[PDB]
């Protein structure tokens, strides 16, 4: 953990559920075919639930939770979403209640499967946004607050500027970790809250090196919008300034939650090569995404690729992936 | 690393499949709960695909494939089966082919969706037994070595004698990184290969820790057997002794695959407590075995739980688990 990185987060209260650093992996094959030296960063490995991601937020979106005394967390996404279940067990794990309010088939697979099983409460709306649901969750907060009850209700994705804090975090943790000096770290963005915290947190230990996102999904207009948004607010509460331009390129193949053969492929191949599995919505097209860009010299000669998680994509979406290899 | 264990094992070759030392966590909620410390060691996380304990026997068992020249690795299992798909992924992996051979319910779920997703080449037969495939698999070895190519073949569960020291080496690891004094160490028996190597490691460091297994299946005749045999044959590769009597107790509740809601109430209670994800098969049933034993004041102060895995199982018979809960 740097120094600076350490006393900058240090008037932050977190709950500790990740004890311990995740590691970081040379990719040999991977490496040996795009002509550039490709690692990764295991945050699949955070520990809680399916890990991923997520987890390093919730770290401080739940520390916040408890802060103001919060006894019921409520969040959103779609059906298949990482962040609702994971948030909705850490909260459970912490004696909070939850309430996740999802959009979509309601199939039992994937997370919602895991939500059922762990018991997490569930409710499924019509909406078609992320955002959409936001007001219904405010709506399921804005009442609940009348049983007595104090809800504590956490942005898509934890797109939250403490949740952004949980990436500083990852980069001073790479910082001390690694042994390698990189050209640029590739990660894929959904609320492009994790490629904030990147960013903010190589910002901070002014870094030449390059913050790649990868948008899986709707690119940007009010997206690449909040990111500085959300760049600008968690540096303020950090009290520091924000080194200009996080990259951002677009391998969304057309929308959020579209599966295409060659992100099938991509999962295959790294998983036969380097004994990796990769999932549909998200690491499987950030991956695409760097193998593209590398190949085309683009992203440098040390690419550092952050593993976010998302197993579970890749047991709900498994017949559409097999149905295209 | 034990300099013991250490010097015993430096002779072998291993394929270096786990770049890192798994972590061990306390569990506070279960042990408040039950009246015993217990921890945690993650065996779930050791990386390469779904993870879990079968990745230490796989550096052994693939090591010694690829001594023989081996370029096709076959094995078995049920349908369901965490060994089979791992050691498929890792074969792959090291430019090997591989051949599963299963048996079960062909329905696109758990491992073996997780098979045909990777493109691993699946053959299902109408056996019964996880043995009665044994031959099958010999039928397509003795055979394929026809086609000029050479087959190695790896018995259920990696249950082979250098499988075995797959766990001899996990005893080193733990024994170096843990700063706790245990009393018994808890894990899931299938082919008992795991709580062999455990066994042999204690014995090897003259612990007096309780080895502990709790069989999920068939308990024990030609596997009660099997397991002595199993932990006098690596012994005689390691050219040591063995401390005489592992552990073994029943929580199978009646045959191997039965899922219970009490298997179900403790998968439900271990996420929602610790936000740890357990699995129908085998450490759902392993830990119910532990909480039972401990609350019986049977297992002693610290008990040491070997999560090893499985996470698939709960996704492939999640519904079975819901309609229980
Ligand atoms: C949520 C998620 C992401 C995206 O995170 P953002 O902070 O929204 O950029 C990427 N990968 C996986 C597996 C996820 O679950
Ligand atoms: C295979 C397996 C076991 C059993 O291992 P043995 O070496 O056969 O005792 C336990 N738990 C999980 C999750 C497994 O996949």
């Amino acid at each position: 953990m740097h120094p600076k990185i350490f006393a900058l987060l240090a008037k932050f209260p977190r709950v500790e559920l990740i004890p311990w650093e995740t590691p970081i992996q040379y990719l040999p094959n991977i490496s040996r075919e795009i002509g550039a030296d490709v690692y990764i960063k295991r945050d699949d490995l955070t520990g809680l639930g399916i890990g991923g991601n997520k987890i390093r937020k919730l770290e401080y979106l739940l520390g916040d939770a408890l802060s103001k005394g919060a006894d019921v967390v409520i969040t959103v996404g779609a059906v298949h979403s990482n962040h609702a279940f994971v948030t909705g067990l850490a909260a459970k794990k912490l004696g909070l209640d939850a309430i996740l309010v999802l959009r979509g088939k309601e199939e039992l697979k994937g997370n919602y499967l895991l939500d059922k099983i762990m018991g997490i409460e569930t409710r499924v709306y019509d909406a078609k946004d992320s955002f959409e649901l936001m007001k219904y969750a405010e709506e399921i907060a804005e009442e609940l607050k009348r049983e007595g009850r104090k809800p504590y209700v956490i942005p898509p994705g934890g797109a939250s500027p403490i949740g952004t804090l949980g990436y500083v975090r990852a980069v001073g943790e790479i910082a001390t970790q690694s042994e390698v000096k990189f050209d640029s770290i590739v990660v894929a963005a959904g609320s492009g809250g994790t490629l904030a915290g990147l960013s903010l947190g190589l910002s901070i230990l002014n870094e030449d090196i390059r913050p790649v996102g990868i948008a899986v999904g709707r690119f940007g207009e009010v997206m690449t919008s909040k990111l500085d948004n959300l760049i600008k607010e968690a540096a303020e509460l950090l009290g520091v300034k924000v080194e200009v331009r996080p990259e951002l390129y677009d391998y969304s193949f057309g929308e959020y939650g579209k599966i295409t053969g060659e992100v099938a492929q991509i999962i295959r191949k790294v998983g036969t090569r380097e004994g990796i599995i990769l999932d549909p919505v998200y690491t499987g097209k950030a991956f695409y995404g760097l193998v593209d860009l590398a190949r085309k010299g683009e992203l440098g000669e040390k690419i550092l690729f952050i593993h976010t998680g998302g197993i579970s994509g890749t047991f709900h979406y498994g017949d559409k992936l097999l149905s295209l290899l």
